[PDB]
């Protein structure tokens, strides 16, 4: 059961970025974003995930203010967590 503030499927930004809560049901391969092979990409290893926001598997994403994403999710703004 997703948190009340989870990013949802008719969120316009989620649609535009092709977010999914489950990276295995994402188009990460098609996008081929740089920094890791696409099968290795998900929110937990993304620069925009906010480790100090949320709880458990439901964490912040800077691009989705006021929302939570799933650490196992993905979107097309995936960028390696570098610092
Ligand atoms: S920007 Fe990164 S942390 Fe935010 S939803 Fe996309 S992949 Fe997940
Ligand atoms: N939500
Ligand atoms: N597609
Ligand atoms: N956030």
């Amino acid at each position: 059961a997703a948190p009340a503030n989870a990013v949802t499927a008719d969120d316009p930004t989620a649609i535009a970025l092709k977010y999914n809560q489950d990276a295995t049901k994402s188009e990460r391969v098609a996008a081929a974003r740089p920094g890791l092979p696409p099968e290795e990409q998900h929110c937990a290893n993304c620069q925009f995930m906010q480790a100090n926001v949320g709880e458990g598997d439901w964490k912040g994403c800077q691009l989705f203010p006021g929302k939570l994403i799933n650490v196992n999710g993905w979107c097309a703004s995936w960028t390696l967590k570098a610092g």
